[PDB]
């Protein structure tokens, strides 16, 4: 007996799902609308609500993706997913939909928690309909929300100008955000009970609507996993030089940012499409100047998402205080994004002059300048001469230098604004990896994850360690949504991130410990001290 419920824009028709083991149906909508189709002339634009629609919308298939390149956009997928049945999708400039996956007795008037999921994909890949909500939502009796925003140069274009400010993307999250205010309710939720979370740049954008002024009572809690603000320099001051790159592939004219941003509007998706694999987003430029290099369009400093830099928001302490978990993954940089991202290291083997070489192509995501990069790979590998331990010294660089550091340092500043803060250091290797991955590596970028999103109820062949650690994470994750506070009956104490930087060590022996990065940071800060 298929569910309808009614939106302020017209009603829509879902589907009900069962999970096995649980008794509890979920409604699922896939493809709801939440803007109007960024097309045209509303392309490089604020997005504009959804106009209404007669009758019952049939939101029982997955909407299309951002458009994106669809080699890397099928990959990530397939890496990040927590269900069996492999998602192939589709990718369109209209893609500014959400799925909803509700528990929630739809005769009745509801008010569960409400998590809004905000993936990530460098703010160049990804999709919603990777995301299975079902597990999550049954085991833990919370609304989850997975939603798009537009990607690449959709999304982030900016002329540093009034004619193209830029964060097209961000506005969508926040247009979003505004969608669930106004209709959570007919779903079973909680309007006053808002948890945005998200992952790498999902993590990066959380942080960002933390600082916003326009995201401002839209949610009550926050959760960047391996991402905020600081993350990879995916906030910027500006993008004169990439968006100069973008006009001599485009054959646009420059003469000004008006006469720039319309050339660009005239472009087919194709077009545009073809200019984004020509950018060569989301790889290490190998051969051409680190400097000039701009593998994501970035987060910028438009005067209306973000009045000023990331930095002076936090320093200010006047933005949206919410309590807020802040995690990292013991190896961000140990597999996957290498791997995904070219580095010449498949050898399984790394000296200290390549190491020095590659941290100074990494540029763009390290910001650590051409003199001052033999001190870094000094530091984490000149205290051996074992190559093979090098190698997995210099993933540990990387992996603080651009994940552990700043989450850390906007965690503190956090705590320093006067909000409840927590900070996790997730260690475990799920079942559900890449077979190209190593036994070795554990706590790779995106493994929390198969946690988060309960993937050992919904795929594969999870054993009992790891079915449990999904109920663990999915329980402190929920329980976080329902008060603001991760802990409650049977779970391990997870200390507040204060004064002392107490965190929870996330694993099969999962308990606190204090102090998380902190000589890392220290080093860091005063490498980059001038």
């Amino acid at each position: 007996s298929p569910p309808v419920v009614d939106t302020a824009q017209g009603r829509v028709l879902g589907k009900y799902v069962s999970l096995e083991g649980l008794a509890q149906p979920v409604a699922v909508f896939l493809g709801v609308p939440f803007a109007k189709p960024p097309l045209g002339s509303l392309r490089f634009a604020p997005p504009q609500p959804a106009e209404p629609w007669s009758f019952v919308k049939n939101t029982t298939s997955y909407p299309p993706m951002c458009c994106q390149d669809p080699v890397a956009g099928q990959m990530t997928s397939d890496l990040f997913t927590n269900r069996k049945e492999r998602l192939i999708p589709e990718f369109s400039e209209d893609c500014l939909y959400l799925n909803i996956y509700t528990p929630a007795d739809l005769t009745k008037r509801g008010r569960l928690p409400v998590m809004v999921w905000i993936h990530g994909g460098g703010l160049v890949v990804g999709g919603a309909s990777t995301y299975d909500g079902l597990a999550l939502a049954a085991h833990e009796n919370v609304v989850v929300v997975a939603i798009q925003y537009r990607l690449g140069i959709w999304g982030f274009f900016s002329t540093g100008d009034e004619h193209s400010r830029g964060n097209w993307g961000h506005l969508d999250q926040v247009a979003a955000l505004h969608w669930v205010q106004e209709n959570i309710a007919n779903f079973g939720g909680d309007p006053g009970s808002v948890t945005i979370f998200g992952e790498s740049a999902g993590g990066e954008s959380v942080s960002v609507l933390v600082l916003s002024p326009l995201a401002k009572n839209l949610f009550h809690r926050a959760i960047s996993e391996s991402g905020v603000a600081f993350t990879a320099g995916l906030v910027r001051k500006d993008m004169k030089a990439a968006a100069k790159q973008i006009a001599v592939l485009a054959g646009c004219k420059t003469t000004t940012s008006a006469v720039f941003v319309h050339c660009l509007r005239q472009k087919s998706e194709d077009e545009l499409l073809d200019l984004t694999l020509k950018m060569k987003f989301f790889a290490l430029d190998l051969h051409g100047d680190p400097r000039e290099s701009h593998p994501f369009l970035t987060t910028v400093v438009d005067g209306v998402l973000l009045p000023k830099m990331p930095e002076e928001i936090l320093a200010e302490k006047d933005f949206n205080t919410v309590p807020y978990i802040v995690g990292i993954n013991k190896q961000e940089f140990g597999w996957l994004l290498p791997t995904m991202m070219g580095f010449p290291l498949s050898e399984g083997k790394l000296d200290q002059k390549t190491a020095t070489s590659l941290l100074w192509k990494s540029y763009p995501i390290a910001n650590i300048p051409e003199e001052l990069t033999p001190v870094a790979t000094d530091k984490y590998l000149g205290g051996t001469d074992d190559p093979v331990k090098k190698k997995d010294l210099f993933l540990d660089l990387m992996g603080d230098v651009v994940f552990g550091v700043p989450s850390v340092t906007v965690a503190r500043q956090h705590r320093d604004a006067g909000a409840p803060t927590y900070m996790y250091e997730f260690q475990y290797r799920p079942s559900f990896s890449s077979d190209k991955k190593p036994k070795t590596v554990i706590g790779d970028h995106g493994d929390e994850i198969f946690s988060v999103f309960g993937a050992p109820f919904l795929r594969g062949d999870a054993p009992e360690e790891e079915v449990s650690l999904s109920k663990t994470v999915m329980k402190f994750w929920a329980n976080f949504a329902r008060s603001g506070n991760p802990n409650g009956e049977g779970l391990p104490h997870w200390p507040m991130y204060d004064q002392e930087e107490g965190y929870l060590q996330i694993g099969v022996n999962t308990q606190a410990a204090k102090r998380l990065k902190g000589e890392e940071v220290a080093f860091w800060n005063d490498l980059l001290s001038k």
